[PDB]
């Protein structure tokens, strides 16, 4: 009523930037405000949930500015300097993954007092000048990553603390062989995350694609063997998916299928034969 439920990209206890659905004052600058609620010792301490910390150094202060074009001018005064190396690359896709939740902004562009950054001051980190969703979230850098031979794409696993599961998106290197995306990302979520990664997912490896998937106006269709599911698909599988899709460009939602049959029905027992959209509060946080 006098609070609007906003995403806020905080840090979780294992070090992902993660989304969180939280109870945010009305306001006239909301992008504005969205980046008011990053910094840490701020107005979000009070709604801080259990298990993340805020992002910005304290007493930060910041300026939005957003152009016709799609793009953000997130002005930060001097204490913007003021963090640890070790987070340098979350507080840049914080940021980012926090002003283009936002219709009106799609690209970011960083400034100090005006300055503009083409690279992170502490440690370095170079920044594009179109920055966005798409340069990724929560890298996976572990092992030997060829980056000519592969591309960058978005899933969803799942995460818990005390209070709540929660989805958390990485970026995985796809094969560049691979020319369906939505198959490469249905591939991704039954593979699992990495090992001992603080991430689970609640797919069966044996889970695979029975068709090629189609897409029509931006409505995907997904044809699913056995492994996928009375015929329920839980919960965590189901959103993982329609996040890690709906992530995509032109992709606005979801019918899933078992061998041809739009069969399933999720955890209360109701038949999916429509299309799922992307949940409206992503990660809703409990403080």
């Amino acid at each position: 009523s006098s609070t609007v439920m906003r995403e806020l990209y905080l840090i979780d206890k294992n070090g992902y930037v993660v989304a969180q659905t939280l109870p945010l004052p009305k306001s006239e600058s909301t992008a504005k405000q969205a980046l008011e609620y990053l910094v840490q010792g701020g107005p979000v301490s009070e709604i801080l949930p259990n298990g993340f910390r805020a992002v910005l150094p304290a007493d930060t202060t910041v300026n939005v500015d957003i152009k016709k074009d799609g793009t953000a001018i997130a002005d930060f005064s001097n204490e913007f300097k003021n963090y640890k190396k070790e987070d340098e690359q979350k507080i840049v896709q914080s940021v980012t993954w926090t002003l283009t939740q936002f219709s009106s902004i799609d690209k970011v562009k960083l400034r100090i007092n005006g300055h503009e950054l083409k690279e992170m001051p502490v440690g370095g980190t170079p920044i594009s000048d179109d920055l966005s969703r798409k340069d990724g979230i929560n890298l996976e850098t572990a092992g030997v990553n060829d980056l000519t031979a592969t591309h960058p794409l978005t899933v969803y696993y799942l995460a818990e603390n005390e209070d709540s599961e929660y989805y958390v998106p990485v970026t995985k290197r796809i094969d560049n062989s691979e020319k369906d995306d939505i198959t490469a990302a249905i591939n991704e979520l039954a593979k699992g995350p990495s090992k001992v990664s603080g991430l689970l997912t609640d797919f069966s490896e044996d889970v695979k694609l029975v068709s090629k998937p189609k897409i029509k106006d931006g409505r995907v269709t997904l044809d699913f063997n056995q492994s996928i599911f009375t015929k329920m698909i839980s919960s965590e599988v189901l959103n993982s998916i329609v996040l890690t899709l709906t992530e995509q460009p032109d992709v606005k939602s979801v019918s899933v299928k078992v061998n041809g049959k739009s069969e399933l029905v999720n955890e209360k027992g109701e038949k999916l034969t429509e299309p799922v959209s992307r949940p409206s509060q992503v990660n809703t946080g409990s403080f």
